[PDB]
């Protein structure tokens, strides 16, 4: 490392896609010395310590999935309180029932989506490209292709878990490398765009 | 397991500078799926075998330094012939333009004089003066080099650069990358590998 | 997340040669949990802050080159003072022996002349002659350097080594590592970090 | 890479332990230019192609777990036939009902243990050190400590899956880094020693 800035992401899907969207947005990560570091999981806290104010004091952002669970809080709320514990001033406000630490997280460069990466891509308008990739990569049934056509016509009808099943057949990392070809500024999910603008400005 | 194209480079400086110049030229390596691969030396031949026609037939380019030698042919001559032997059709001051046809690009000296000739001399001086503690003498040497790039003393520049580390130096210098300071041989290799992947 | 000790080195050559010399001295870095960490340059100070008393207080050593300069103090002087400032108790041609007390080891020139002085000259010549295409003149230069290490021409050795790549060169040279060709400053740093981890 | 030789292993446990046993055995991997490469899984076939006779032709070995399953063949038998397909001359013998491809695998540098790494370490005589590490790292019950004392007195009584549960509480990679301190030539499992001698000789 010893980048001028770091984008911490969960996996290799993000590692392919984030630099592709940055290119689409004309945000120059290589000129600015910004690196994308996958933690191969959801445990950013060891990296935050090493890199945060106590450590090397390197500008950084975190991109992570909300991971909503049925009849339970989103997995990301607790994972975000842990990162905030290592980075926030010792005032300890309510954070809106401490289940709304999101806004304070964004001030510190921690960005959470509304579900998980691949449904967010579909909802951000990449549905046609995701369908192209899945039908080029997999051997598919007519039932699958028609489910994908329907989701493209109405992304609100999208079944997230059947989508990820399809993608896990491809491999999330291989899927994302193929989807990177389709990145445009208008199909970048908001949380990725926010994080790229944040880290560009932190470094500059 | 696969990339749409590969840019082969010699070392850490190109690893950091080629992606910066690609951004300054608006060439989207990550969207095109083009990666930059350093061979940490000057022997590209094993890699060209893996990914060339012999093997995976992945589109690729090579960036290498001429390495001109006093009273000898420059070192890149035999280096290119060796790569051409493994890539070309049936048929030295000869192989340069044929090499470029196959994505093999040689500069006219070595990376760092080329950057000075291309207009990055002010950036190189800024990087060196802000990262190192320097004597007035080296700072005046750098001022001469900027106002006349032909005056460049390469033993001295490289010693300065090795104090920083070639990769650290290049990462700092990337922040000054622009389209008008991109050496021709890098710009041509980048346009070539973008055309190729298309 | 943690190692029992760290050996900080400047670059790729030490990355490959320090573990080879440790094997030739029967110092078991993997059993002791000691890792070798290259800083890719000459600025050790940020790392010493992370792992020194200021931070994790992991036992560590530093291997760095003197970098002697004509009509100046050698570059390592200020470099060591900067690291000593961050490591030492309250109180230049001074700081060397105090530096060694804290695991900071400086050679007398730079790695590669030191290897020649220590007896590895025949290996360096073998590596260079078998990996490069060479002129008779460079092969006679290497023969002079082997029979008299004081005659060594460092501009020329380094140019040869950069044709190979410093890390490739050092990995090939590792195969010749022995206890009797290990420079003193490497041997002392290795014994020091083994004592420290115990 | 571009090592003179490669030891392909499954995970980071092996990545810590193999070089420790090599030191204990006075097999000089750094002098010989031999590297230990974790594939973070059990899928060596992509690496074998890149590195084998068709690829860079680099001397290499594979260390992998038998992975015995109850009422089923060992998982390693099929995983080994796949690697052998990419490396063996096209004679295609019986391999002893093709469920005994082990001997031919060892000729090609593919070494399989009898269960999985951590029980094999216990059985090779490291049981006392494994007990030390577990009781230093974990908070343990008296029931656990007495089960470990019993296994140390008679490794044949060892319960493999309770051992790995204990170790998975520590983290297999962190466990192995701590166990490396205990490596000796006499506690090296045979399959690791065989592989180290093979790759040392292939390189020399
Ligand atoms: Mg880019
Ligand atoms: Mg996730
Ligand atoms: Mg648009
Ligand atoms: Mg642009
Ligand atoms: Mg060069
Ligand atoms: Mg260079
Ligand atoms: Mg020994
Ligand atoms: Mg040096
Ligand atoms: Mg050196
Ligand atoms: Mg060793
Ligand atoms: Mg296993
Ligand atoms: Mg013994």
């Amino acid at each position: 490392f010893f980048a001028r800035g770091i984008i911490f992401v969960e996996g290799d899907a993000e590692r392919f896609l984030i630099p592709a969207f940055a290119e689409a947005l004309d945000i120059h990560l290589d000129i600015l010395g910004i690196s994308v570091c996958s933690v191969s999981g959801t445990n950013f806290a060891p990296y935050i310590k090493l890199v945060g104010p106590t450590g090397l004091n390197i500008p950084h952002v975190v991109l992570t999935d909300l991971d909503p669970v049925d009849d339970r809080p989103p997995l990301a709320r607790k994972r975000l309180l842990r990162l905030l514990e290592l980075a926030v001033t010792d005032e300890e406000w309510d954070e809106l029932d401490e289940d709304e630490p999101w806004d304070l997280g964004e001030e510190y460069g921690y960005f959470v989506n509304d579900s998980t990466l691949e449904p967010e891509l579909f909802q951000a308008g990449l549905g046609s490209g995701i369908r192209d990739v899945i039908e080029s990569e997999l051997s598919t049934s007519a039932q699958t292709r028609e489910a994908l056509a329907c989701w493209v016509d109405d992304p609100t009808a999208l079944n997230n878990e059947r989508l990820l099943k399809l993608i896990e057949r491809i491999g999330k990392g291989r899927f994302a490398q193929a989807l990177a070809g389709f990145a445009t500024a208008d199909t970048c999910p908001a949380y990725i765009r926010n994080a790229l603008e944040y880290i560009r400005d932190a470094v500059a």
